[PDB]
């Protein structure tokens, strides 16, 4: 229906990995969506969350942002610190995948609070990069150093809520929190406006850091912006896709790969239907063929919207926004629980 597998998900590692947690195996199946604004606003990915967790375990709150980032949000948690956020949205720096920093600063404090949580020891890992080799930091009052420069995760056991200190100053990346009892995570990789090709923003060794990310299913939610680029090179675009899906299947050999087409957008929103920009249907189907020359999955938000001529409808319904691009909170939570729908029964027909 919605969902279109053109790889064979019920005989993958992925798939046996997510039967066995649901049986209750105990391990931590960690689902990865990185995207646009959509993603990163988080109503999209808390949605998919919580249904899934409920399904098939809470395995924790997953990779959340060092700090707060001007614009989108964490649902799972809750920051309070001086640590200050940089993006790839606007910036250049030597990003870890995501496009997400945080400068610590000397005397840098960040205390990360859980929204719902359970409150014993969770494992947690963070991408980390200090300013010199060997230097520390403290996660709840224990050290926790380096080895050598340059970005790296650092592995370490503390409890909710988590308090990280750095006497000298750190650039963080998304940091995982995960429980020890296993289940589900959903992590979300959002950058309002960003496009899969904007990758390139983001350090050259940045498959390296999906590599190092322990993620079973990656889900890739980019389109909206491409669509709206009057200008894009359809071909030359499908290449770097291809590109990119490839290098994900050689980073995480036993990663399940889903593309979420991109929905119906507006570029106005008058008279019952119109106007689309004049390059959605293009990128839209690109990302189809993507998907089936990568052997991954493909989730059609357009479709799962009504296709074709839905969005003025969802905008006057209030589950869209007035702009004809971005949901509304409850439009994104409806759109998610049809995604989580969609997987359920992948997993039971498997």
């Amino acid at each position: 229906g919605l969902l279109t597998d053109y790889g064979n998900a019920s005989a993958s590692p992925w798939m046996k990995k997510l039967q066995s947690v649901a049986q209750g195996s105990g391990e931590t199946f960690r689902i990865l969506q990185i995207g646009d604004s959509h993603t990163a606003g988080d109503f999209f990915t808390d949605s998919l969350r919580k249904r899934l967790q409920k399904t098939w375990g809470d395995g924790g709150i997953g990779w959340v942002y060092p700090a707060n980032v001007k614009g989108q949000r964490m649902a799972a948690v809750r920051h309070n610190g001086n640590w200050q956020s940089l993006t790839s949205r606007n910036n250049t720096g030597d990003f870890p995948l995501g496009g997400i920093l945080a400068h610590t600063g000397s005397g840098g404090s960040m205390t990360l609070t859980a929204s719902d949580g359970i409150a014993s020891k969770q494992r947690v890992s963070l991408f980390a990069k200090p300013l010199l080799a060997e230097q520390t930091l403290t996660v709840n009052g224990n050290t926790v150093s380096a080895n050598g420069g340059g970005w790296q995760v650092l592995d370490t056991g503390a409890a909710l809520p988590l308090t990280i200190h750095t006497e000298m100053p750190w650039d963080i990346g998304f940091i995982n929190i995960e429980n020890p009892a296993g289940g589900i995570t959903v992590s979300a990789m959002g950058i309002n406006g960003a496009q899969l090709t904007q990758w390139s923003k983001w350090r050259a060794d940045r498959m390296n850091d999906l590599a190092q990310t322990g993620a079973d299913l990656v889900i890739l939610s980019y389109g909206t912006n491409e669509a709206f680029n009057n200008n894009i090179d359809i071909a030359d675009t499908e290449q770097k896709w291809l590109d990119t899906v490839r290098q994900i299947r050689d980073s995480l050999p036993a990663a399940g790969i889903l593309i979420i087409g991109a929905p119906e957008s507006l570029k106005n929103t008058l008279g019952v239907c119109g106007t689309r920009p004049v390059r959605l249907t293009e990128v839209q189907q690109m990302q189809r063929r993507v998907a089936r020359q990568g052997q991954t999955m493909f989730w059609s938000w357009q479709n799962a919207m009504g296709g074709i001529c839905s969005m003025k409808n969802w905008l006057n319904q209030g589950w869209a926004a007035k702009d004809g691009v971005h949901f509304s909170a409850k439009g994104y939570r409806r759109a998610a629980e049809m995604l989580a729908d969609s997987l359920e029964e992948l997993v039971r027909s498997a």
